[PDB]
């Protein structure tokens, strides 16, 4: 037997709390995606590259701190709820973590390479996980851009590195093939990717008819 | 070091469990979406010539079929990942709360607690840990009530009783001050919210209706 | 086959099917035109004679018989999902305009076996022209709306007693539409509108109410 | 007169049951869409042993056959036309890619009823699963795309013949669409990217002309 | 001629069209100048009516004025080559016309009455027509006026006008209904009319159920 | 008159005007086939010149019977409100005259030439007119059908073909400078004219790096 | 001069002009908080003249800060950086006009609000005040009033509502004296007529009661 | 005194006519500029056609004569203070004039054209002058055009046969380049324009490769 009044006073009790946490995530947010924007500017310098990918590493020291101090904000079973406050950042960070090692070995980052990268845990340790969905949206990203690098190469003078990105993208291509994907947002990036493949492709066709 | 290929297939056996626990959701959904239709058929009744208890007992026996479903539902995901596959009940727990929140008003005129909800729904509060009541679930199906209540306020003169609607305005009238208190962030809840305040208008302006009136 | 010969192959496919939907459009404009006909006479009834209304309204529906037996000869009866969109709009009308008839004689809703008769259409189990679930509904929706525009119109003539009829013939609508559980986008787009209807109507009833007849 | 209860539980059935066939199909199409994938990663290959592409795609064809077969019995026959915008994509996915390896092995157009053989499909005089002309010059615009992108990819393999004769086809199948005159919107838009594969390949055909090939 | 010769031919013709153009904007300025003062002064309604139709009437002089310095402005068998410029006025022009006619008979005016008033010919007679469309959307524009008028009529303490133009608007309704508009704009201009209709008929029915 | 009465007049006028709305639709048609026709025939250059040029003159006299067949359909002095249904038809029409003048004479066919190729009458004798803005914008067609031709020449290894083009081109773009271009359609189609001039020039340039 | 040498002078020029955007801003942003101020305690009104008081206040911080803007840009250079207070300068129209209806029943003339804002009037130089931020702020005032008109009535107030109406109705009579051709202008002009209906249809929904 | 709606708004639209009466003056004017400015293009562009020019860049000078007249004549319409409430009126020809200006003083000189030299081509004033000024983003903007045109001259003149013209365009070009990379733009009109500038570096750097494969 309680009062309408006082099962609200105890509802404002919760909601206090539950929108504590939310300020406290998004302060946190707000560091780690200023990190995340100062790991952009300096990946995109390459438009010495083992330098910038040396100064791009020393940044995630910087992300493994902001992303500890992040999983201290929340309980860590309710991962899902304030996700999407995080979810932005996060696939930047993917698409960073993922181009720096492509700037080092022309490979694709494993997923859980890129947690390693960040801090983070894998799926069999509980505490903030990486997402497949966010993986893949890093990884679009990274498609995107590389497919930009291939024409600033051409400009730049390098002619090797853009036939190692249209190899590259069409493994990607071919990879999202095999995925059915069902989610929205996934399927409308991923329908970006063929104007990426068209791209650089259209890059490699340019320099095999040149000096001929 | 795994090649892109190698990579990919394995996501895929990922994605497509995934894919087939949302399915597997959907499905036990539909059928909780039925019994709440059928709660709903049954319980709007009582905007007729309105036999009250006979409707709010036949309407606990189909709790009844509500606990089964979601006792079925807690079988087809992973306990901890709530909060991954709640949007896919989302709507029909706000129906359930207002549904319950209804038939308890009708027999007590009274606001169902949050806790009493989850115990007709054969679901757990949130010190026990798997299938939980959201807050903001529970809020909605407040609002979704004051709607209806609104609504039966109206009716409830043209089937002849002018005393439901004093009552149904003063109750009205206090989930409105609850509301005040709460500070509310949520966009869908403070969208909803601004609702509230017509079917406040709507009951008093009954209440006038009814004193102006001999 | 070269590909000139596959193309002068296909056109001559393409040909014949525009010709038929070109067949079908001219009596989908004789349908509709017949259908307007019906409509104008029978919104009469918002000023206050009303069998007399339904009377002159189901001779018409004579001039649709024709046309629909006419429709039927443009295209090949098996085809009926191919074209059905030329005349979807018209159809709906038409059990729009029949459950109209029905409610203003006999205050119920009419079948959807008695709309294909007065129609002059086949049902379920006989093939050639059927009346597709989703066109009937679709019509019942127009007829809600219709209904409570009617109930207000109604009000101002000084009939106090149909608004309640009315109320209850709409709020069993409803129930009925809570059983379906519906899939098609613009059928429960439609939907969404009776509960509009609805709380119109309800309205109406208490305003009578309150002030007592 | 059945009530209005009465006619709604009746038509709650009807709607059951259709939707019921719906989801059997959409079943189907997505064991359809997935070998489809396959089909295509497959032939994709060519981008970077062709008659060993082709004999494996043919190969999975038959697992198509076999969910063709298994789609027909999900529905009745001729209602194709009422549940058709389940497979419509697939279907035109289907006929690209058979039309895609017809090219790859004989250079030439696949004529629509050898479409339907390799299907597992009846033509038109058959009654029964038919496939739509309309669907077929989708696969056919589709062809047209991968055409121009194989055109540009040839070069950069190396192979400076292959380009001209893409070049010459798909003049030849633009030839052909200008004797159709088109009326259905979806494909009249289809119709105006293919202008773009001529473009395209033309060009790429001078940049080897002008550069001596 | 080559292709100079051709071109220095094609701005003669060219400027001469663009100058016609032009005279026409400036008389239709005047035109919309005299309807915005006709529609002020028949816009007091809304808060003696007898006065405000004359003085309307007087100004449709100025009108007539317009028109037939209009005609010279540009050739009469080329009307519709430029009568995109006036379509806005010349539907103000019929809803101000239909309008005065309303406030004075209750009625609506006809196509030809409507001619009459503005110094303008009939189908008939050749120069300056009345477009059938532009007749049509001049009444729907009269619709909406009807419908706010029945509102304010009732605050002003007249209970009977509302009555008449409930009525009239049912009987405009019905009107349209029988014509099988294939004009986009007007199409879509009628859709509008449902909700005058709907207001006005509500209108009616607050009156009756207090007796009226 | 009453309402009723007036609108079962105007419905009487709008359907005597879809009428002849549907009546010219259906010779539009078959002007637009021809019109195809006449096309796919001058097209084949794109891969005897005088043989097609002399073929497409033939298919001409079934488009001046289409075109008196037309002017059947309406009344000669309403030209400008049925105008919108045979604009494509008529721009195409200029094209493919333009078009075949231009592979026998390499020069830019008058508009008065173009008018009589399609049995229609010039501006001074009334009936069935060729608007100066229909005219260029078969120009603009003609341009953007030269460019093409331009590249598809060299394909087949005619390296003087371009040059001609090239200096046609550069007039054709000195002839609208002059013109100050007002309605938006025609500007619109104007910028895509420096495109084709750009690409002909480049052809050019290819051919002059290259020795020809 | 080499174009590095041009280029170089340029920079400087440039950087210069984005300094005074810059300084500009800082202004703008404390501009539009006390008018944010000026708004949420006026909109309050959903002891008027107690209000009314406190706003003229208020205003006093308005006019150092405009006096502080003026020190930003060289005068003469007043419509090179106007769009940077276009959107505030028509609210405190808005709000000046508001603040002369509550008080006065009345529209604020053109001249009243550049007094009231420590503005110069167009004989002066120096800042002026557009006619068109000027009709945009009478607009914004509308359409506060026709939401004024709907709570006045939840409030008790059902006189209120029918001055509201009359006053409404004169700015539209007044509008259609405009010949209108700015387009952010004609396009709020456009809204007005919602405004009208709303407080016709306040005035409507008292007469009938009950 | 005090004063009524009504009195308010028949002022207000005194003041409205006025400011639209300027406005319909400034483009007549504008009209005639934009002629003026057709004439000395079609009259330059006569270039990818080649030795002659220093006759072109003449009778350009002299329809200078024009366009300074036209532009004392623009200062009449309106108040001079007010420069930048009715400039979107001219920015499109001012810029237009920008590039031709330049245009003529490269054919000359092969030189950019400083600021101020355009501004007494023009008859129009310097920065520290008051009364019609030549914006910095407007003078960017012909910059912007002229490159464009340099680059498309590079290519024709390849074709005329002149292989020594297309280095010189080509250094030029990337001077401009290096020049914009000093700038921090602002403006999104200009940072957009600038966009295109890559790709007449691009265009004017390939013209140069083809030639040196060939041996020129």
């Amino acid at each position: 037997s309680m009062s309408v009044s006082e099962i609200f006073v105890e509802l404002q009790g919760f909601l206090a709390a539950e929108q504590d946490i939310r300020e406290e995530i998004r302060k946190v947010v707000q560091s780690l995606e200023q990190t995340a924007r100062e790991i952009l500017t300096l990946l995109q310098g390459v438009h010495d590259i083992p330098k910038r990918c040396l100064k791009a590493r020393e940044h995630f020291g910087t992300v493994k701190t902001h992303l500890t101090s992040l999983k201290t904000k929340f309980p860590a079973e309710q991962y899902y709820r304030f996700h999407e406050h995080w979810r932005f950042v996060l696939q930047r960070l993917v698409f960073l973590a993922a181009f720096v090692v492509y700037l080092e070995t022309e490979t694709l980052v494993t997923r859980e390479a890129v947690t390693e990268i960040l801090g983070i845990e894998p799926d069999r340790e509980k505490g903030f996980h990486l997402d497949v969905e966010d993986y893949l949206s890093g990884v679009l990203i990274l498609a995107s851009e590389l497919s930009r690098l291939s024409v600033n190469s051409v400009t730049a003078g390098d002619y090797s590195r853009p036939l190692h990105i249209s190899t590259f993208i069409n493994e990607l291509d071919s990879g999202f093939r095999l995925l059915n994907l069902k989610n929205d947002s996934l399927r409308k990036r991923y329908d970006g990717l063929k104007y990426d493949v068209k791209k650089v492709e259209e890059v490699v066709y340019d320099l095999s008819i040149r000096g001929f």
